């Protein structure tokens, strides 16, 4: 449950909702990469600032976390914490069911009949606003293995209901509770409610005229957002108290299911904030170094035969330390531990720089294997870069790398916190492997490999504009291959 986020508010109605609908200890998020948590205390409207550059979700005079899920669950738990002490005790339910994947609004009859006989399935479901009776809405079922039933939902005195029975406060409530208890027919056909209508899945040759009419691209995001409380699954082992100082952000932490465990360790020595990525190629999506997790970082890359390293953070960025310098100069030797790395030679492109580095195990003569670093230095402090062709030749060249090394392990990228620019970076890399294999005509969905990736590793792609960097990346790769097929004809 997301309910506590109000998309489309503004700050006094975010504070006449909290004094009118609300207690002291109740609380709403909404947006501004700005966002602000509205709380009220002692029968005062109190607002505190989230800002989110493309990193992490950062509370002011507070921590930093992946999601903004993650940033209530946390304060909700630990009171005292919020301190101007502000308790975060009731969610403010919003009622808007713009961002609900179910949703349509817009649509007429002909339209949702039309979508679900061409894209739906059994059980497939959405809710459209009434044409002909405004302030009423339409629910659209598809029954079979075929029919589509049309169910009236009339807005009575700001409730809704399906023509009997309970009367709900929002479409958001009346969807859920007609999920959990099916409507039967009068002949005895169950109105199940299995999934929404999909209407993100695009072909990659007509993605000009997707992004053309997304420039759209807010209202998809959010949508996005609010499936987060989907995915909160167990970070149970980065909470324990022996891991606590191997975390660079205490509270953005890998999932139990597919962080990467280290093993023949000095007799805890089987943590590092990394997870392994696998689209359903493979990537670990890990933090930029600290100075008492580089033998850990090293550790994992030998471990797991890692080949390749995606670094897309400088070491310092607005006079803050994002990653520790984990490799050595350039013709130099560094001990790691175990670990042994040579940096055998540096190549210096425009936006990155190559580094040949040689991984062995210390005392051990046939361990050694090259590992190229790539670190790309360009990506700018706050948003994204304005072209995308730098990140597109950087991800070309590290992909091409990767497939030239027989039993190359996991591709590991990183930034900072590893969930924005890491996740940003992963998700371009596996949107673009679709199309290098089947070609530009294929179904690419941009939010539903988003969600696939953020199962894997909690909040990877940050923000909006990183959202929108991804659809520009995957234009500017389906042009440029289209180009190259228009000059050799």
């Amino acid at each position: 449950s997301r309910r506590w986020f109000h998309p489309n508010i503004t700050g006094v109605e975010a504070e006449n909702l909290l004094l009118t609908r609300g207690v002291d200890g109740s609380f709403l998020a909404r947006p501004s990469g700005d966002f602000t948590l509205s709380v009220r205390r002692n029968g005062a409207v109190t607002h505190i600032k989230i800002q989110n550059t493309g990193d992490y979700y950062d509370l002011y005079g507070g921590e930093k976390f992946a999601t903004l899920a993650e940033l209530v669950q946390y304060y909700m738990e630990h009171h005292g914490q919020l301190k101007e002490v502000i308790e975060l005790k009731y969610p403010l339910n919003c009622a808007d069911p713009t961002s609900e994947r179910w949703f349509h609004g817009h649509l007429s009859g002909k339209e949702a009949e039309k979508l679900l006989t061409e894209k739906g399935k059994h059980g497939s479901f959405l809710v459209r606003e009434s044409q002909s009776h405004p302030g009423d809405f339409v629910l659209s079922v598809r029954t079979g293995d075929s029919k589509v039933t049309h169910v009236m939902i009339r807005c009575q005195e700001l409730k809704y209901d399906v023509g009997g029975g309970e009367r709900f406060d929002s479409l958001t409530d009346l969807v859920e509770h007609y999920k959990k208890n099916p409507m039967v027919e009068t002949l005895g056909t169950v109105l199940q409610l299995k999934q929404p209508l999909n209407t993100t899945r695009i072909n990659a040759a007509e993605i000009e005229s997707r992004v053309r009419e997304l420039s759209g691209f807010w209202e998809e995001f959010e949508t996005l957002q609010q499936q987060e409380c989907k995915l909160l699954y167990s970070r149970k082992e980065g909470q324990r108290q022996e891991n606590k100082n191997k975390n660079r952000y205490k509270n953005i932490l890998p999932f139990d299911h597919t962080r990467v465990v280290l093993h023949d360790g000095d007799p805890v020595s089987d943590y590092i904030n990394a997870d392994i990525i696998m689209p359903e190629k493979s990537y670990i999506a890990t933090q930029g170094c600290l100075q008492n997790t580089v033998n850990d970082f090293w550790r994992m890359v030998f471990q797991e035969n890692s080949r390749v390293i995606v670094m897309t953070t400088k070491e310092v960025e607005r006079g803050k330390s994002k990653c520790v310098k984990y490799w050595p100069d350039e013709y130099a030797l560094k001990e790691y531990g175990v670990m042994r790395v040579r940096n055998v030679k540096e190549s210096a492109a425009h936006d990155y720089t190559l580094r040949e580095l040689k991984l062995s195990k210390v005392g051990q003569g046939n361990t050694e294997r090259t590992v190229w670093q790539y670190h790309f230095r360009t990506w700018p402090d706050h948003g994204v870069p304005s072209d995308p062709g730098g990140v597109l030749d950087f991800l070309e060249e590290v992909h091409h790398k990767q497939e030239s090394i027989m039993d190359a392990g996991p591709v590991v990228v990183h930034c900072s916190a590893g969930i924005g620019r890491t996740g940003t970076f992963i998700v371009i890399d596996i949107l673009i492997d679709i199309i290098r294999e089947k070609g530009v005509d294929c179904d690419i969905d941009v939010p539903k490999t988003i969600q696939m990736v953020r199962s894997q590793r909690s909040g990877m792609v940050q923000t909006e504009a990183q959202y929108r960097f991804i659809y520009m990346a995957v234009q500017h790769y389906i042009e440029t291959l289209q180009r190259r097929i228009e000059e050799e004809q």
